[PDB]
């Protein structure tokens, strides 16, 4: 067994919930203000759970922030993905919060929701396993390519740390398809153009009591 | 040890040059920079559809399907090929040999931004010192990963990426046998490729939105 693999099992952060309140309308407003409760909820816990990455601590701090501040769209995509993967056509964005079609039109997510279930298409096809997923999430991570880090052959490190680990395990766990690490990592590109989308979506994308009373 | 058939075929498929051949009449200017790319970027591309035929397999998808691919990666091609061409020198795109943006050039066309992030990929593949056989293997593999969401035979198109793909790993072990993950490095040099593009394409439309390209034909029809 590959030692970093496991060790990323065992950091994976536990479930988080989204809680949504039952008495409230259903609507585009409360759909999207449960995902952004949820995000920030999930990216605390993100936050703690590189520091278990083998290696993510000895970078400089503000190599830390450089990378989080790249890849963090892609970690919590990555792991709706992962959720979905048992699913049809549904996205699993927790398990008290799973999103079908029509849910994603109300919510005005049905474009981007679609996107997303491209990359869940491509991770059932090829059986993704949670060994795989974890390091792929690591690697995202390691590899997110931000513009302001100031020890690149460090952050280079990293990720042949991070690629090693991934290549070792496929090696002798998938002997059946000697290139499947690489088509691991040919799914990163997909997962990066969707972080893209929600992201840009996010900006995208009042007041009423205290406004009505203004005009009384 | 030999270079495998697809190697092969994509060295010698490869394009001749391609001049920029900026009109010396008409005065320098952002729009003369914007429409000077715009028609390289367009010869290139009939080039590049082309080129695309003589992919081994590329030519026995669907017209749909080659169609949707190209469609998905054209900006991909275009920036592969501009990177490959700038990695002997410095801090400079070679877009063509006749047509070479350094910093000032970049922000007197408004392209400080975006080639700023081409030469993020430029950097990367000089510390890994692309080879030409890697470059070619590298924008075939781009095109047939494009992941277009229009793609009819799925199945059909993830041969040509395992055939591809396969092409480029046993290029690596054969070739540099030193560095066992060398193919895996090159693949996840992707997600940036794809980053640099789509912030290619987007610059692009916020151009001709707020404007962009000078019409040949356009003083033609006025002036008539
Ligand atoms: C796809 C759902 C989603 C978010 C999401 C994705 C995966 C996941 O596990 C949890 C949520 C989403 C919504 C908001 C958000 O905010 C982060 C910034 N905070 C600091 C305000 C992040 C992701 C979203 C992204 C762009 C526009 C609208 C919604
Ligand atoms: C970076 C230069 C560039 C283009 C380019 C890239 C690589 C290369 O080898 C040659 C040119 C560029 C400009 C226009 C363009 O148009 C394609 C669509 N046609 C059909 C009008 C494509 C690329 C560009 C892209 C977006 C906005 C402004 C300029
Ligand atoms: C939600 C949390 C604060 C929790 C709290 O109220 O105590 C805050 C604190 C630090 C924030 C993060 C940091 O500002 C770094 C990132 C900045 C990006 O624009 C959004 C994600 C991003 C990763 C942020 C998510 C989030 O809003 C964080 C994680
Ligand atoms: C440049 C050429 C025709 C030039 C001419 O002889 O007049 C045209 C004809 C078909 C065009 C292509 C097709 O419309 C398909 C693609 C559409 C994308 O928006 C741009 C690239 C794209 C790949 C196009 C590039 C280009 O503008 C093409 C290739």
């Amino acid at each position: 067994y590959n030692k970093i693999v496991s060790h990323l099992l065992v950091a994976e952060p536990e479930k988080i919930y989204a809680m949504p309140d039952p008495t409230v309308p259903d609507s585009d407003i409360k759909a999207l203000t449960t995902l952004c409760d949820l995000a920030d909820r999930e990216l605390v816990v993100i936050i703690g759970w590189a520091k278990h990455i083998p290696g993510f601590s000895t970078l400089s701090l503000a190599d830390q922030m450089s990378l989080l501040q790249s890849a963090w769209m892609e970690i919590l995509i990555l792991g709706v993905v992962y959720r979905s993967l048992s699913f049809e056509d549904e996205l699993v964005y927790a398990d008290d919060y799973i999103m079908d079609e029509d849910q994603s039109k109300l919510a005005g997510l049905l474009d981007l929701n679609n996107a997303i279930l491209q990359l869940v298409k491509k991770y059932k096809s090829m059986k993704l396993e949670k060994e795989e997923f974890v390091t792929l999430k690591a690697i995202a991570l390691a590899n997110s390519d931000s513009m302001h880090i100031e020890d690149v052959e460090a952050v280079q490190k990293l990720q042949d740390v991070l690629h090693e680990a991934l290549q070792d395990y496929e090696a002798g766990q998938h002997m059946e398809d000697p290139r499947r690490a690489g088509k691991m990592l040919m799914t990163l590109p997909l997962l990066r153009q969707t972080s893209t989308k929600a992201v840009q979506h996010f900006y995208n994308i009042p007041m009423h009591k205290l406004f009505l009373e203004m005009l009384e």
